[PDB]
């Protein structure tokens, strides 16, 4: 690799991993289009498996990337309209606060409060449904940000509808398969068991639990390799040979909404470069607080601009992620660690590696 590069990467990581404890973790930096790696540590401790280039990770809310990308894909194929009301799919949510709920709002967390998790004791279809008729909006639809993956969640579920696929089906013949992904999975097969990393919790080996919509929210395990070919793939969409696919990821980069210096994209946030790092380290959008927030509605949307930072978090009970790009640049970074530690952390170290490559 480049010396910079390995500098940057080894000196900035090294102590995050001593501060924060993390048991393993790793790291690609695209650059220049380029993907350069670097492991630390222990995907199992008590195996004294080492973390490499196919070590799997829970990507937790990363996942809703995945999603974000494959609803714009079902928008290029003509399958559905972020326009649509939400009833449009799902005929049988009768209930009068779904009026003008359309799947944008889903898609963008602006539905009006819906919760942050779709209950553990959701386990059927008509559980799903009776949760969903029951729920009562806090504000009108697209007036507030509030994050949520009972909302992303069932965009993910709707989105797929038309297609008569399931979620998984979808996404693995329209997503993963065609960019590559061949190590990315939502269930993870016991082909892959070996190789799939455990999280770690208060000491104790953990995996995530499954749960109502979990796949369309934060469901996604990949390797290191293969989310930087993810990275790659949103850094430089008019590369891709699914022309569906390519229109999908550049309609998951659009702007939206905003609330202060973010705006938010399907699945992907973004922020305009150059950025002033103190809003996503220190400030309102640091996401340490679940925190309800006044949008301003972007008419009609901004198509995908090329002089974004765009990036997006993610966690499980036993696992921390981060990936950012700056399409502009040609640069990009993915980390993945099996231990759940702060937010700012990760934006801090993200920006330190990034602004000194830039
Ligand atoms: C305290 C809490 O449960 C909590 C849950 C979710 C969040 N959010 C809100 C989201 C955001 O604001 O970006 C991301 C994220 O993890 C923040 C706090």
């Amino acid at each position: 690799a480049p010396q910079q590069i390995n500098d940057i990467v080894h000196r900035t990581i090294t102590p995050l991993i001593e501060q924060q404890k993390i048991p393993g973790m790793a790291v690609a930096v695209i650059y220049q289009g380029k993907p350069y790696y670097f492991t630390w540590g222990y995907a199992d401790i008590a195996k004294k498996q080492p973390v490499t280039q196919q070590t799997l990770f829970e990507l937790g809310s990363v996942s809703k990337t995945f999603t974000g990308v494959l609803g714009g894909d079902a928008i290029a194929r003509g399958e559905i309209k972020l326009s649509d009301p939400t009833t449009k799919y799902w005929p049988e949510l009768t209930a009068k606060q779904w009026n003008g709920i359309t799947l944008l709002h889903l898609a963008t967390y602006t539905a009006g409060g819906l919760p942050l998790q779709v209950p553990d004791e959701v386990k059927s279809s008509s559980d799903l449904l009776r949760f969903y008729q029951n729920w009562q909006p806090a504000w009108a639809p697209g007036t507030q940000r509030l994050y949520a993956n009972s909302s992303i969640g069932l965009f993910g579920a709707l989105a797929v509808k038309p297609s008569g696929l399931s979620f998984e089906q979808a996404m693995q013949t329209r997503v993963f398969q065609p960019l590559k992904l061949n190590h990315t999975w939502i269930n993870v097969p016991p082909a892959e068991e070996k190789n799939y990393a455990w999280g770690y919790r208060e000491g104790k080996a953990v995996h995530v639990s499954p749960g109502a919509l979990d796949a369309e929210a934060y469901g996604v395990k990949s390797t290191i390799e293969d989310m930087a070919r993810w990275v790659q793939s949103n850094l430089k969409p008019l590369d891709i040979n699914e022309k569906t696919l390519q229109q999908g990821i550049q309609l998951a980069q659009s702007r939206y909404w905003q609330t202060g210096d973010m705006y938010q994209g399907l699945g992907w946030e973004m922020l305009d470069w150059p950025v002033n790092p103190d809003s996503i380290i220190n400030g309102s959008d640091n996401k340490i607080a679940l925190a309800a927030r006044p949008v301003k509605a972007i008419t009609p949307p901004t198509p995908a601009v090329r002089a974004s930072w765009v990036h997006k978090t993610g966690a499980t009970g036993g696992f921390g992620s981060y990936v950012a790009f700056i399409p502009e640049k040609e640069l990009g970074i993915v980390m993945l660690a099996n231990k759940n530690y702060p937010n700012p952390a990760r934006v801090d170290a993200a920006w330190q590696i990034l602004n000194a490559l830039q």
